[PDB]
């Protein structure tokens, strides 16, 4: 139907149809008369997967022969979403499969909805890993993603009585056609035990063993015949585990304890919990991965001599979660390979690089020493030794500066002794990067200032990106097509080409097409809400959307205050015209985060009042988007008009949702925080709705002391809202329901919601004004899309490759 989705050749469609029928018969063991729609999805998935395997085998064969420097991206999260459409797009098979399924009397889109999200991540950090894998394959890098195969990913969110309920995400229930189990590469991981000293070095003995079994998932590049690997470890009990009838039975059932390591993703978005099971997950991925790395290095054309290790291996630590890679690599080199400390350390530093993903103090990993002492006794010893040698370097560089020593130490003294994992990562890496220019500067100026002064060369910026494959071509084919009509298809792997669209900003045909694509997206999403959730919205209204995990710093509460302001203004002057809005807010709250759960309840409670007020009519609707996840993002983002990016300046390291909205034709209201700053710089500040305190203003307010009451006293509209919340206007049966929210806003608000309220409301008025002028709204949209090229993860990854890993990207095809 549409050109960007590839050709539907006669030979291809015929071949797909017969391979589809073959899988249905031989693989699913069904015939057309008994086949469930799920069977049809699985038949298609197998048919598409077949087209991957030859390229997958030859790519990995190619790396063996050419022996390039290998990149290992270590993460505890890979937020992959669905795989079927992505694979079709990257292989140029989408139209052919659409045609083949049509002729079989099947709707492919319906089949696509049957696939479970691989929800092996919480939010931005996990999704970044997924975009990065796509870009690394597209850029022809010999890259491997290494993580954990959680049996249960991020919980499914149900809203019941306005409250979040969690249900297990049993994503493997029906099986995963995309993975290949590789039991031949099963590896032992050690826990507990004790350290013995002998004549020839330390030995780690009396350990418990858990097995690590890899599962490989293919990662196809965009139309370059490259297929890389994401390898995820699953925990398995050794067969002699724990080995009376009750005793026998119990010994078998106790195998569950070892396998619990890979059972479930920790649902903490921006917060730290020193739980033993989490530490075990962290070491499990690190120990198994490093053995795989070393095996592959020895089986190379060089391996014996580890001098060349950093020339053949790069290890990227996705935050501090896999930080145990540093002392684990030292352990292996020193204890097992018998290298001297100094050489081992040189190899380690040159091998490892660390990316920081937040400055929020509560999110930083600080493990109690007694935990590491029990679980990983050898690693604690190595960490102590790293610390002593590091602090000797500090002492020599800043003689007499005793407080610098305590500030820089990897060991934090106190009630309980802790290891600061961030300090470990800086010491043991040759590069440290933030994820947006302002974030990277904040690192050098505040939290890692001491380390920057000691080793300035180590610190870098790598502004985040998103993949234009999933986040344009896949989720917004209509916009991809109208763009390709003007400028061709090469922008898909070279997003800077979107700049050519600037010479169409006054093109009346293009303006009409951009606005038409948006309207179609909005109509489709408006229908989705009715069909799947029985809610009725006005598709002519401005689609005002804030989708992201629920946290105080992201200030969903500031959005709530605006919503209530609009409602109160309508109730004050009912017969006055206002630009109609559909306000959509969505995101999951971490199970133990009480405030975040209260915020969700507030949003739904506002909806209950606003959506049923006959005086409001269809002029204002407030909807909480349930179970926000990658697949829902692919639907809502193309439908959005207004992107809410309203974190307190200095708190959102980068953001990536922001970039997704920019690429898909929404305008942005936001603070000068994270990547918003660079987005506004690229598009031009006049083409952005910027408001609020800058980082410097926040700092000034902190020095003076933030007094929320001042704002309450001086803003009558704000006062009205707080009184409504307090008095039970939004909870008539439970008048005090929101007392905690009011108390926090008035007395302990770390994120200064009130301080930005006035500028926010005023900026929102400017948004409404522009929306009243469809032509000028769309021209500003075009100027955003046209300048979104910097925010492709292809650019981000090319910068990592050149400036950190020391490898050159390649756009050349491998043979088909
Ligand atoms: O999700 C996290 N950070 C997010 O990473 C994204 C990708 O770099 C950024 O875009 C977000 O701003 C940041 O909050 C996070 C959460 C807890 C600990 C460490 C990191």
């Amino acid at each position: 139907q549409i050109s960007v989705r590839g050709l539907a050749g006669v030979e291809n469609v015929t071949e797909l149809k017969k391979n589809f029928n073959r899988h249905l018969h031989f693989t699913l063991v069904k015939d057309r008369n008994v086949a469930t729609p799920r069977d049809y999805y699985f038949a298609l998935a197998h048919t598409v997967r077949d087209h991957l395997v030859g390229r997958w085998i030859r790519t990995q064969q190619h790396y063996y022969e050419k022996d390039p420097k290998r990149i290992y991206y270590l993460s505890l999260e890979f937020y992959m979403g669905r795989t079927l459409q992505n694979t079709m797009v990257n292989l140029a098979l989408e139209n052919a499969c659409d045609e083949a399924t049509y002729q079989l009397g099947l709707d492919m889109e319906e089949l696509e909805e049957i696939e479970e999200d691989a929800g092996l991540g919480n939010g931005g950090l996990g999704r970044l890993a997924a975009c990065f894998l796509d870009s690394m394959a597209t850029l022809g890098l010999a890259a491997y993603g290494y993580g954990i195969r959680y049996e249960f990913g991020i919980f499914n969110q149900k809203i019941c009585g306005g409250w979040q309920m969690e249900e297990a995400d049993d994503w493997l229930r029906y099986g995963n056609p995309w993975e290949k189990a590789r039991p031949e590469f099963t590896l032992p991981v050690h826990f507990y035990g004790r350290v013995e000293h002998t004549s020839q070095g330390a030995k780690w003995v009396d350990t418990q063993v858990v097995l690590a079994m890899p599962y490989d998932t293919p990662v196809p590049g965009y139309r370059n015949n490259v297929v890389n690997t994401m390898r995820l470890w699953s925990a398995k009990a050794p067969n002699d585990f724990n080995l009376n009838v009750g005793g026998y039975i119990q010994a078998v059932l106790d195998r569950n304890l070892a396998e619990n390591i890979s059972r479930v993703l920790y649902p903490n978005d921006n917060f730290f919990e020193g739980k033993e099971l989490r530490l075990k997950q962290e070491y499990f991925v690190v120990a198994a991965t490093l053995q795989d790395i070393i095996r592959r290095f020895k089986s190379s054309k060089f391996g014996t001599n580890f001098d060349a290790f950093p020339d053949k291996v790069a290890i990227q630590l996705n935050d501090t979660h896999p930080s145990l890679a540093i002392p684990e690599l030292m352990r292996v080199l020193v204890d097992l390979e018998r290298l001297d400390w100094d050489k081992a350390w040189e190899v380690t530093v040159k091998t490892c690089a660390y990316t920081n993903h937040t400055v929020l103090p509560e999110a930083l990993e600080r493990w109690p020493v007694h935990l590491l002492e029990t679980l990983l006794p050898r690693h604690l010893q190595i960490i102590y030794e790293i610390n002593q040698r590091f602090l000797n370097r500090v002492a020599a560089a800043f003689p007499g500066d005793v407080d610098r020593l305590r500030r820089m130490s990897l060991v934090e003294e106190g009630a309980v002794k802790r290891i600061n994992m961030a300090h470990l990562c800086i010491a043991g890496s040759h590069a440290v990067n933030g994820v947006a220019r302002i974030h990277s500067e904040i690192l050098k100026k505040t939290i890692f200032k001491d380390f920057y002064e000691l080793e300035p060369h180590k610190f870098q910026n790598k502004t985040n990106g998103i993949t234009p494959r999933r986040w344009l071509v896949l989720c917004n084919p209509g916009l991809a097509e109208i763009i390709a009509e003007r400028i061709g298809e090469e922008y898909i792997s070279d997003l800077d080409q979107l700049r050519k669209l600037l010479s169409y900003v006054d093109d009346e045909a293009f303006i009409r097409d951009v606005a038409k694509v948006k309207q179609e997206n909005k109509l489709k999403f408006a229908a989705y809400l009715e069909r799947e959730y029985k809610v009725h919205i006005n598709p002519n209204s401005l689609f005002d959307v804030q989708v992201k995990r629920i946290h105080e710093y992201k200030r969903q509460l500031l959005n709530c205050l605006h919503v209530i302001t609009l409602y109160n203004r309508i109730k004050k002057e009912p017969n006055k015209f206002v630009v109609p809005r559909t306000v959509m807010i969505g995101g999951k709250a971490a199970p133990g985060y009480h405030m975040a759960k209260m915020i969700i309840k507030l949003i739904t409670a506002i909806g209950d009042v606003v959506n049923h007020d006959p005086v409001v009519g269809d002029r204002l609707r407030v909807i909480f988007l349930e179970n926000y996840r990658v697949s829902l993002a692919e639907k809502v983002i193309p439908a959005a008009d207004l992107s809410e990016q309203i974190s307190t300046a200095g708190t959102e390291a980068s953001g990536t949702g922001n970039m997704k909205f920019m690429l898909n034709g929404a305008l942005t209201i936001g603070t000068m925080d994270g990547a918003n700053v660079e987005m506004a710089e690229e598009a031009g500040e006049e083409n952005f709705f910027i408001f609020g305190m800058r980082v410097e203003d926040v700092d000034r307010l902190d020095q003076r002391g933030y007094n929320a009451q001042e704002y309450y006293d001086r803003i009558p509209e704000l006062r009205q809202i707080i009184e409504q919340l307090s008095s039970g206007f939004f909870s008539p049966k439970q008048p005090d329901l929101f007392k905690d929210i009011v108390n926090m806003l008035m007395h302990h608000d770390r994120f200064k919601v009130f301080a930005d309220y006035e500028e926010y409301v005023k900026c929102q008025e400017r948004v409404s004004a522009l929306y009243k002028n469809p032509r000028e709204w769309t021209r500003m949209v075009i100027r955003n899309i046209a300048t979104s090229g910097k925010f492709s993860s292809d650019r981000t990854i090319a910068q990592y490759a050149r400036e950190i890993w020391g490898v050159e990207p390649s756009r050349q095809r491998l043979p088909a």
